């Protein structure tokens, strides 16, 4: 036996126990070439299917997700550490988005007509061809279905590169779609490393790409896609603010803030990361939040009662460890947590940072872990100024029952989404995506299915 | 680098100093400041200022037309038409822009859930020389109606058009700094795209510039829109009104002296009409008037630069040495300016480079095909896909063409034109995204989801 780079890049490593459970071989270039030939060929046939066949197959996928939610949930929890209960919910949402596009997708892609001197003039909507989807470990089913439901309803085929630490999830999605009846080659999972994504985008059969994840990989992909004249959609990190003002129901703010910071063990792009508290309401909020964080159960994510599993990988653990030690050293005050736990697996406790000095690195950084930054402010202008004083701009949440402050937050928060008296969620009925360094384009709603079609203008004399 | 060189006489009519990196920066500083205020203006203010710009265009079409003709060589009549269209697109977004940006509500368990449309901020536009007014207003009208500010990097050979556009917009009443023109070289675009104040960019042009712009935009996590070249098929099948097809195909190959991204460049002829059509096409091209583009009788003026003439000379020399046949033209004329004649090439060998190239000159490639399958196969046998035109009165053939041609646009019994009322853009190596129609003004905005408990 000999460890080879090929066999060592992709694995299931259970973050609860640290143990390597199973390893996989990455595809060769040749093998990749052949998957793409296969996709190109399935595309010629798949684009001729009817919305009926596609709706039928998508419905079938939804039913398989619902039947086996616990099985799929366990795969998620085993590979990347989320609570089993939240992983069951992610399977149910994955089914939901499949149903959303089965129901709306034909109508979303109908001809739109415009009166001109032409006998007929309209835009119609046609599949691009092979699409590449580069997806993250943190919502390993949901992110894949919210991309794949609309892309397949539109008539495209797709090749998925998943995060190298959720290969079982990735294989599970390929298998789900095959079992639902989508023809072989329509959706294929590529067991490949991040360096191999270059070969896929530069392949002439690949028309467009989408990436959800972080800046390094997103910059890489969109750069290369650009150089090849291929369109991308990017959803990257956030540092969403969670802004609390005097007229807010603080108890509910506290409950929802805690959930929004800690769900998925803090590893969400739309987590409440930076709590921005009005000075009147602040003492009371900070303390109530401290106490809730302190009540969270940290433990085995397979256990129903667990609120906080381990972080997903070792790397992820060192990131947040360094980011935090660094801030403490620059003078930041730990109200709670702030140290990895003395135990098996990649555990990091719920943590709260206060009195962060101006100039600290961490003000501009994404904390992908259950670690809240807290700030006090005098007025609405300071709150906007601080909320927007980041490179990112995905989501934002503000708590107030003053209609004027509500419209101000709605207008002036530089984010792709703004929730008022609620935590930012993604809901298939509505578009969703970033601004600034959080990315561009929109998934879900109408936009989700228009994103990768040729909007072909037609003019018949 | 940055100069007016009249392509009719080959001579330098005036020079311009490019900005320094410090001068660029200060323009960006000033765009940011103007954005903070411009974004608070009402649609009614913007509609008035847009309407003023249309009136300034319609009023001086002639004068602006001369600047275009003098700088880049199109016929004065067609410059006049470009100025009128530039005005049209302005009135279009002034009429529809507010409604196009209205909140769209969607019922949920929110009290209020909806999407609104907010300006992104500073936009960089990188425009080409071949439609130097139209390509800028097409981009600017929607962008300004949405509340963005813009900086424009125009082509180095049309600096006067570039300054006139800026001046038109200040004269119409858009506040200083809402639209600024930047006299800068291609290598300086990087500075601009990399500046954190610049939010998104757009480029109409060629692939080398588009690839570079979109590559750097990607690295910076910034969206772009690209409209690049094409090698549009013009496909003629046996039920076509042949005479119309010839008159219109000639226009489509020949307008703007063949320097159009949506010119008909590859004529694809069914064998049952090939001979008739080809002879007629041959006769039409042979008698077009080549000349001073200021003179109204002129059909064909010169190409816009020495390089453009060299490129097409090279490309045709190269194809002829490979075995292609010249039915007509195929050499630069011997007279002052950058004149290349209406030219037709036939019997091009398989594997010849030119089959894959964009011919930015009035040079037609002609092909004979046996059937619909084969016509579509060739229509699409290129790296581009902007437009496609097909001529036929069998409604089944019409639908096959509409469905299977790989283009951003398909016209049946007509030439491809960009109409402000409908979207327009490319696929494949022609680009992505859409200008005009509703898409035009949605491209450079934050589609913000709003959720109220």
């Amino acid at each position: 036996l000999v460890p080879r780079g090929s066999h060592m890049a992709i694995a299931t490593i259970n973050p609860t126990t640290g143990e390597i459970c199973q390893r996989f071989k990455a595809l060769t270039p040749a093998e990749i070439d052949a998957k793409l030939a296969k996709a190109q060929e399935a595309f010629q046939a798949y684009r001729r299917t009817s919305f009926s066949q596609r709706r039928q197959w998508l419905e079938n996928a939804a039913a398989i997700l619902e039947r086996d939610t616990s099985k799929f949930a366990e795969i998620m929890t085993t590979e990347m550490g989320k609570t089993h209960q939240s992983a069951i919910a992610e399977a149910e949402k994955s089914a939901l988005v499949c149903r959303y596009y089965a129901e709306h997708g034909e109508q979303f892609l109908a001809n739109e007509y415009t009166e001109t001197q032409a006998t007929e003039s309209y835009v119609c909507y046609q599949p691009l061809g092979i699409l590449l989807a580069v997806m993250p470990w943190n919502f390993p089913f949901w992110q894949v279905f919210r991309f794949a439901a609309p892309a397949l309803m539109a008539g495209n085929v797709a090749v998925l590169k998943h995060a190298s630490n959720v290969p079982q999830c990735a294989l599970a999605v390929e298998a789900i779609l095959e079992a639902a009846g989508f023809p072989e080659g329509v959706f294929q999972t590529l067991l490949i490393g991040a360096s191999q994504v270059e070969q896929v985008i530069k392949d002439p059969r690949v028309k467009a790409a989408t990436l959800t994840g972080s800046e390094p990989a997103g910059a890489s992909l969109a750069s290369l896609a650009g150089q090849e004249i291929k369109p991308t959609l990017l959803e990257l990190g956030g540092s969403d603010p969670f802004v609390v003002f005097p007229s807010a129901d603080l108890d509910e703010a506290v409950e929802v803030g805690t959930v929004a910071r800690t769900m998925n063990n803090g590893q969400s792009c739309i987590a409440a990361k930076r709590f921005i508290l009005h000075e009147a309401i602040a003492a009371e909020f900070l303390e109530k939040l401290h106490l809730k964080f302190a009540s969270l159960k940290i433990g085995d994510p397979m256990a129903p009662e667990t609120d906080i599993g381990p972080l997903a990988t070792e790397g992820i653990l060192q990131d947040i460890s360094r980011q935090v030690d660094q801030a403490v050293a620059a003078g930041a005050k730990i109200l709670l947590g702030g140290r990895p736990l003395d135990r098996a697996g990649y555990f990091y406790p719920p943590t709260i940072l206060t009195e962060i000095p101006p100039g600290a690195k961490i003000l501009q950084e994404e904390l992908f872990a259950p670690v809240a930054m807290v700030f006090t402010v005098k007025d609405l202008d300071q709150a906007i100024a601080l909320a927007n004083d980041i490179p990112f701009g995905l989501g934002a949440s503000a708590w107030t029952n003053d209609p004027a402050e509500q419209q101000r937050f709605i207008q002036e928060l530089d984010a792709g989404a703004v929730f008022i008296n609620g935590m930012v969620k993604a809901d298939p009925r509505l578009p969703f995506g970033g601004t600034k360094r959080s990315g561009y384009g929109r998934e879900l709603g109408l936009a989700g299915i228009r994103t990768f079609v040729n909007a072909k203008t037609v003019w018949l004399k």
